[PDB]
């Protein structure tokens, strides 16, 4: 019997909540493209203004160690992986209480990249779950406190200071 | 007076649980890499053969309006913004009960990307809450049900099933 | 016994108040660069329009004498210096009170540079008494008046009077 | 009804006395150079072989938005700026009790530049303000204490300790 | 499950007390390199004459079986190494008591060199037992008397006698 | 009277306990190699497999100046110096519980090299603490602490973080 581990196990996390607002694609959500590899989703609910698209897309890896540092020793004979895109563009809009003629539009996107190697044990509860450690990274956890608690980073980074409050 | 709306207002979403696991970067972690827009740091706890390792980049956006279909309007502050990049590395390891020989190592990694544009009025939390609404991609909901219901999408859309099973 | 003298004891000033804000950089500030010779450090309580910042860096003097005039017979041996920097970097605001609409931003900067040899006699006393030496030239003393004071030149400079109203 | 705001109004500062030495320019000092924008001036007092001057100089600044992250808002009066410079320039001896041989001078310099906009809202004492902030970062500031206490930098920054010891 | 031993089991010790000055960087000392491969740090607290400095570096071993005889059919199937080098550099200073004049600088210079395979199963402990049994040859131990005891090595080595007294 | 001093008098240390494993040669060495510049010991207790091994090395040392910084008025009349090398070889073996025929063997190497200036006032004690010294930057010193702790660093830095958590 094979059995793969995380090798999460010795390390240190504080759990915290992060709720997620789940779309609901049969009311909200439209199709602008279905390629075979890669599809395009529109918000229905916008005007015409502002624009609100999601974008899935896979792409596959030739070798899942080609800038890793794993020994070739080590390697699965399977060096095939799957790589996904899920891409979220949001568009603002700043206006005035007092002025309704003073406004404009911003554009947000945001992205997050999943790169699989393809391996039967690999399931879909731990890429989940690396999913939870990945953003985790958005944080900052103190096991000092006697309650474990969690401080934000994410204007910290955007600021310029990379390097965790921590260290 | 000044208000910025996302315009999240008429899309219909359903809430999910998605407990992060956020480092306790004083024990776990030390930095590799610390200039100024790239900062690396890696997982003391993993034996020599795991890596694992996060990285924290940012770079500076000349015009968020250049590749979208938004283009900026007259009383804008600026088209100037930022992009974050939060990258997880990780080293899982395949063994068997049966054979001591077996075995081999599989590279994981993971980011996510956010593009902010420039604006006073976008707000930490208007960002993280975002991140929410990215994250709600990876599954589908139901406004059906009287307790709103969600289903997964990460592996169907890793095989390749990129429209949303509710389309 | 070795003595140094600053040579200042046969000039006339006049004291005044300045009375500095001093930061409380663990409150406020987070640090954007740690490079070996200069550091950047952001201060977090800032919308994302206004960006506040300091810079603190050292740079090595080769020959501290090489464009000043001493005689080589009374240049130390020792030639070496070490040449610091701090700036700081605000970005002001301009609204209306009766217009929530009308702003603008503008950038404020200013840096001070001290360069000092590396000699052994030279104390910080000394280096900060050299500050406000320094300083103390955006002033103009008045010793005629029974008890002395001071007046402001720093508009009369940036309007091109460079020279002082007492000559 | 129109307001600059320098936004430090949610920093948070601890005052520090700083008492500057004002020159009597009448007593000290006399004119070596009148040029249009920049203006030399010597230090009557000293023998001859200590040189003491004093430098005051402006240029122009074409578009103070340049080098900036912010950029110009559609409503601001003028891209222009105007560049202060003041130099001190010091000859300090060090002599032997011991020996009438012995002896060096030491050239110390240091200077301030400002770089204020061009918006008539900005005013002498706004500046003054601006400049009184920056001296203050040769310092670290506390709350904690009853009286505020402030410890100084000068040394640590010249020895290299760029980073202020309160982050 | 899988088993390192170092065979030292049934080697002969005696264990010496030997205490270490562990550096407080924070107070005592700055980065005078960073690079990726090797940093350089130095003693800004010492006189200028007086250059503590410290050097930390890593190579990447390519055979870490080059240069032993262990033959192919033993060794382990990855043959990658890591080597790390600690290198300290002293300034002392001799002078007199009855002589201000009389002195002179000596140089000190030391380091340390660990060649480490790259193996999940070398743990920090390991390594730095490894550490101490490598120093616990500077000395000679004796376990034949009532209380183990050990004679210093250090100065008779310098001299010339690089056999131990038990050989 | 002449005196040396180390110039460790103002620098901060934490003390730890590094116990060292002394051999008792007598019981388990030989004599490999008896060189009037190179000794080289052997582990004869070992099993045939597990190489153990020890040399001690002097080269001498022309100018114990070359790579310093220290110009010629301040060195001594005498550039004599000597250069000492102990190094340690071993050999671990892995196996296995489950499984006899299962196993390799990992080659393990360290060594020190001191070089020592020849001057008389240069005492044994001296060049211990020296060692100390060297070995305590194995570590990193948190004074601040109630009890004064040091916390370990050798996998840290073999994983390329060289830079302390202090710095
Ligand atoms: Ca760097
Ligand atoms: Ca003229």
């Amino acid at each position: 019997s094979k059995i793969l581990s995380t090798n999460n196990s010795n390390s240190n996390f504080v759990d915290t909540s992060f709720t997620l607002k789940v779309p609901v694609y049969s009311k909200d959500y439209r199709v602008t493209q279905d390629e075979p590899d890669e599809v395009v989703v529109a918000n229905r609910q916008q005007p015409f203004g502002v624009k609100n698209t999601a974008r899935y897309g896979i792409r596959q890896i030739a070798d899942v160690y080609r800038n890793t540092t794993i020994d070739r020793a080590y390697q699965s004979p399977s060096k095939k992986g799957t790589s996904l895109v899920v891409q979220v563009t949001e568009t603002w809009t700043v206006a005035s209480t007092d002025d309704e003629t003073y406004g404009y539009s911003l554009p947000f996107s945001a992205h997050v990249i999943v790169n699989v190697p393809q391996d039967a044990l690999i399931t879909e509860e731990i890429l989940y779950d690396a999913l939870k450690r990945l953003m985790g990274h958005f944080y900052e956890g103190n096991d000092t406190t006697s309650p474990t608690t969690t401080s934000v980073r994410l204007k910290d980074m955007l600021q310029g200071a990379l390097v965790p409050q921590s260290l």
